[PDB]
């Protein structure tokens, strides 16, 4: 109505941002923070390399803090990540077999238990498939542990935290294509042997003018195989600086998402990836790409705010 978290509640949905604890003592970051959001999910600090930096030994400052936070602002928790070849620390790389997956499924077991009962949701496995179809061809746990690592996490995952929503997460899955069909096969497995997952995430890091014109009909094959699902970390990313065709261009996209999302009853909401331009990890990766938030480096409402109200 006034704000978005007021549009995505009265919607019955979720819009939640990804958070860098740190930035919380910047006034304005937290401003924005405890009020246009009704859900958290930490950017960084519930990854391993930020909770499990030497073998069993555990950091969970920074995913208090995260979690801290969610609590005292009313927010739902996302959890983010468990298991990722990426921000994975050389010591868990330096391990093989059967040492590699007892570091797994230690780590999963250590994490889910410490934050049980405060994150609601968990992305258990994060990029497990490539472009093009099959198995991901970069990652540790894909390598040495093979195919079963996933049912492996998830078990592992369930085992410890007995509710929370065990979501896979992945990117370039918006739309029905090979990656996204393999994703689908697995879900669908997973369903038929009752292996433990909730949650399918669509992370749907997306270029200014390219949303998949199928993303509601893949989200609603995903919903019917019996489990939630979720924009997970959306930014629409652009070639800077942005002008005014540009700006309405990523409007419109935000606008696309939000409302494939809102089309798909079981889609439990979106969150976006940060909240303002000028933190976003956009830049920092895609040279001459960014200003893909809804707050610009000022942290004024750039016209994708207004198109995210209407959707919802
Ligand atoms: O600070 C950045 C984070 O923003 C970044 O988050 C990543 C973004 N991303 C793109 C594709 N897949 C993903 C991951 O799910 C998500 O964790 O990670 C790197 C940090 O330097």
């Amino acid at each position: 109505a006034t704000t978005l978290k007021e549009a995505a509640d009265g919607a019955g949905r979720d819009f939640g941002f990804a958070l860098d604890p740190n930035r919380l003592s910047e006034a304005q970051y937290k401003a924005i923070a405890d009020s246009e959001f009704n859900l958290v999910v930490a950017e960084n600090a519930m990854k391993w390399d930020a909770t499990e930096p030497s073998q069993n030994s555990f950091s969970f400052g920074a995913g208090d803090r995260v979690a801290s936070y969610a609590a005292d602002t009313g927010k739902e928790l996302y959890g983010h990540t468990l298991v990722w070849h990426s921000q994975l620390p050389d010591w868990a790389k330096n391990l093989n077999g059967s040492a590699f997956e007892s570091a797994m499924v230690n780590h999963v077991t250590k994490v889910a238990d410490h934050f049980e009962g405060k994150v609601a949701s968990w992305d258990v496995v994060n990029e497990a498939f490539a472009d093009g179809g099959g198995r991901r061809q970069d990652s540790a746990f894909q390598q040495k542990l093979g195919n079963g690592y996933i049912e492996t996490a998830f078990r592992a995952a369930r085992a410890a935290d007995p509710t929370a929503k065990l979501c896979i997460n992945d990117y370039n899955v918006e739309g029905i294509n090979a990656k996204s069909n393999s994703l689908y096969d697995l879900v669908k497995d997973f369903k038929a042997r009752g292996v433990p997952l909730d949650c399918v995430g669509f992370q749907s890091h997306l270029i200014v003018g390219q949303v998949p014109g199928d993303f509601r009909q893949n989200l609603q094959r995903f919903a019917d195989l019996g489990v939630d699902v979720r924009i997970t970390e959306l930014d629409i990313r652009m070639r800077t600086p942005s002008d005014a065709t540009k700006l309405a261009t990523q409007a419109a996209d935000y606008k696309k998402v939000v409302q494939a999302c809102m089309q798909v009853t079981r889609c439990q909401g979106v969150t976006v990836w940060g909240i303002t331009d000028k933190y976003s990890w956009v830049p920092d990766v895609f040279p001459g790409e960014g200003a893909a938030l809804v707050w610009d480096a000022s942290y004024a409402k750039k016209p994708a705010y207004a198109a995210v109200m209407e959707a919802f």
